[PDB]
Order: structure tokens, then C-alpha cells, then sequence
């Protein structure tokens, strides 16, 4: 009920915010070194 | 209201999923062309 479905919602949105800010990381070493 | 915060919680994740995705996408022409 509520929390969890939109918890679920908000935690999974952080899941791909931890694979794009990942793959940021990632390339900003090549753009970076 | 429960809705209003847990939905403004989700979006503005999924601001900096824009954020991190649009960063992606500038880096990842620098790590193509």
C-alpha cells in the first residue's frame, strides 16, 4: 500500500540514478585521463 | 499529502536521472566520435 509502491518507485528511479551516475564515472575517466 | 511528497520525492530523482543520463549522453560523444 502507498509507501511501498511509491517508495518502490522512488527506490528504483535511485537504481538507474546509480547506473547513470556509474556510467557518468565511467566515460568521465576516459574524458577525464 | 503521502501522494504529493513520495511523487516529489520520485521526480526529483528523476531530475538528476535527466541530469546524469543528459551527462551520459555529452560524455558518451566524447567516448564516440
Amino acid at each position: 500500500g502507498s509507501m511501498k509502491q511509491l517508495e518502490d518507485k522512488v527506490e528504483e528511479l535511485l537504481s538507474k540514478n546509480y547506473h547513470l551516475e556509474n556510467e557518468v564515472a565511467r566515460l568521465k575517466k576516459l574524458v577525464g585521463e
